[PDB]
């Protein structure tokens, strides 16, 4: 389904890439997206899929566009346009200076001090989850750890019932990896229907949870409104349920295939932090964009007001001009360059929480289950979207080789 080429788009700048169903998906989602970085592809292209939009294929441009909010606005960050228009999460749908105020409050509920406070709990859940799987000798990583671990920690932070996970997770997934079952506006509607009552109650009888903190916060000297609280909370929800979840599978899929990398971390644990960054670079998984606020010429290409442009955060670290041998995982890289957590005034607020959950998982898993692999006959399938993911990850191991700690 290709849309007719706009009058201002040069025919030679056309490359029909479908961010929701890339061609070589079978080889891995990152590999599938990296085709945009082949010699035959210009730095800035236009695809006719999903309504027609631009795509910046180089780290340099991606960074530039993200730094220039004057021309590239957050107002419409999702593709297709229908989704981006219905998109109203705070603070991502807003540009600075406005953005700053809300960013500050959000940082209060998921910032560093909060992570430091939840450390022991994160460590406890990881250990408990793993120890319970260790003797089984097998599991579907995606549903047995990748999902429960980060999500339960979030529900704990938000003070929400673990019984709502299935419902909430489904709605989130429809927003990043659309099933066609429902439009973005509907998924968004459903999620807000869930939050409104809760925020209401949290305004009258406040608690210590992130939701209470947000629902009763102060922005620009005055108090936050219900709508504003609802829109910010909706964003924390999507971030807490559909980000770390997927990243952990990509990483575990790789560690399961690379004994030498597992070994390296087991012997030189001081390398884990560095390893975490390299994996964040190699298995980057986010791709959203911006909207042109006016006609603007970007690197020789003429962009028209209203044009939407995808700035794949995942491509920056795969660009050979930024990292030599991009597809190779090297824990000892002198300089690990990436924009996995974004770039510009919208740099990820939950990156500290994320890194903590990743580093804990790596350390605690390899301690108890140092040797594991992917189940025979299983074919690991990836899925593309605003946030890419793994369908399932069947792992197997000899319990006799595990270590109860
Ligand atoms: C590996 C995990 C994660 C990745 C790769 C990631 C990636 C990103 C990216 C690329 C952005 C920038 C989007 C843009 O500029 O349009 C972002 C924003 C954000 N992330 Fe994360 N994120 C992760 C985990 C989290 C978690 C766990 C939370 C917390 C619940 C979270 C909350 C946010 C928020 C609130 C923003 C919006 C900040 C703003 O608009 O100013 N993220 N994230």
């Amino acid at each position: 389904n290709l849309a007719p080429l706009p009058p201002h788009v040069p025919e030679h700048l056309v490359f029909d890439f479908d961010m929701y169903n890339p061609s070589n998906l079978s080889a891995g989602v990152q590999e599938a997206w990296a085709v945009l970085q082949e010699s035959n592809v210009p730095d800035l292209v236009w695809t006719r899929c999903n309504g027609g939009h631009w795509i910046a294929t180089r780290g340099q441009l991606i960074r530039e566009a993200y730094e220039d909010y004057r021309h590239f606005s957050s107002e419409c960050p999702f593709i297709p346009r229908e989704a981006g228009e219905a998109y109203d999460f705070i603070p991502t749908s807003m540009d600075p200076p406005e953005q700053r105020q809300f960013k500050a409050l959000a940082n209060q509920v998921v910032g560093m001090p909060v992570v430091d406070k939840l450390e022991n709990r994160i460590q406890e859940l990881a250990c408990s989850l793993i120890e319970s799987l260790r003797p089984q000798g097998q599991c579907n990583f995606t549903e047995d750890y990748a999902e429960p671990f980060p999500i339960r920690i979030f529900m704990l932070l938000a003070g929400l019932p673990e019984e709502d996970i299935p419902h909430l997770k489904y709605l989130t997934d429809q927003m990043t990896r659309p099933d066609g079952s429902m439009t973005f506006a509907e998924a968004k509607e459903a999620l807000y229907d869930y939050l409104i009552p809760i925020i209401e109650q949290r305004r009258q009888k406040p608690g210590t949870d992130a939701i209470s903190i947000v629902a009763n916060g102060q922005v620009n000297g005055r108090p936050i409104t219900s709508d504003e609280a609802k829109r910010m909370c909706g964003l924390l929800l999507v971030g807490g349920l559909d980000t770390v979840v997927n990243f952990l599978s990509f990483s575990m899929e790789f560690l399961a295939k690379s004994p030498e990398h597992r070994q390296e971390l087991i012997e030189r644990p001081e390398r884990i932090p560095a390893a975490c960054e390299e994996l964040l670079r190699r298995f980057s998984l986010v791709a959203d964009g911006r909207i042109l606020t006016s006609d603007y010429e970007f690197h020789g290409v003429q962009l028209k007001k209203g044009d939407q442009i995808l700035l794949p955060q995942m491509l920056s670290g795969l660009d050979e001009r930024e990292n030599a041998c991009p597809m190779h995982v090297d824990f000892s890289r002198q300089k690990v360059s990436h924009t996995t957590f974004g770039h510009g005034s919208h740099l990820c607020l939950g990156q500290h929480l994320a890194r903590r959950e990743i580093i804990v998982t790596l350390k605690e898993w390899l301690t108890r289950i140092p040797d594991f692999s992917i189940a025979p006959g299983a074919q690991i399938q990836h899925k593309s979207g605003i946030v890419s993911g793994v369908q399932a990850l069947p792992l197997v191991w000899d319990p006799a080789t595990t270590k109860a700690v």
